[PDB]
């Protein structure tokens, strides 16, 4: 004997001893990513090619 | 016994214990850039090539 068992009820497993049909599907997918950046650049320039004679001592 | 369980109402954890399915769906980008930029450019002539001879004093 087994006990009451239901008619239009889907086949559950119910009690310890069960089986249960366990499909595995794991599609997992994790992703990160990062950046930082700096730049400075310079120049600087003064040429006094051909000095004016007011201006010889500065 | 489970205690009072609805029929037309969604199956939603409600006690401790009760499981849920988490659809991890995670997408986060944040951008930032920056820039500044200056310059400056002088030139400054003056030639006498064929000074008169009232001004070749000065």
């Amino acid at each position: 004997n087994y006990g009451y068992q239901p008619l239009f009820e889907d086949r559950r497993p119910r009690n310890i001893g069960d089986t249960l049909t366990i499909v595995l599907q794991e599609n997992v997918s994790a992703s990160k990513s990062s950046s930082a950046n700096a730049s400075r650049d310079g120049k600087t320039s003064f040429g006094f090619d051909t000095v004016p004679r007011y201006l010889q001592g500065l």
